[PDB]
Formats: C-alpha cells, structure tokens, sequence
C-alpha cells in the first residue's frame, strides 16, 4: 500500500508548521528532503 507511505510524511508536516531562518546547519531542510524523496519513491519507484 503505497499510499500509506504519504499518509505517515502528511502527518509529520502537521508537526512543523512555522517559518525558520537558516542557522549554522538547515538540518530540519534536510531532513524533509529525505522524509519526500522516501515517499516518492516508496509510493512509485518511475
């Protein structure tokens, strides 16, 4: 079931929902761009 792979990521979006400047590290960017490249792929592989 791939589709509950985009129901786990819409969850945690929920969880972060407010602006942020960039620090010594954008550790929190990074780690959406995995959480979305995971359920992308999960929920197809092309």
């Amino acid at each position: 079931t791939p589709v509950l792979v985009i129901l786990l990521g819409v969850v945690g979006l929920s969880a972060l929902t407010g602006y942020l400047d960039y620090v010594l590290l954008p550790a929190l960017a990074i780690f959406i761009g995995l959480t979305i490249y995971a359920i992308q792929r999960k929920r197809q592989a092309d």
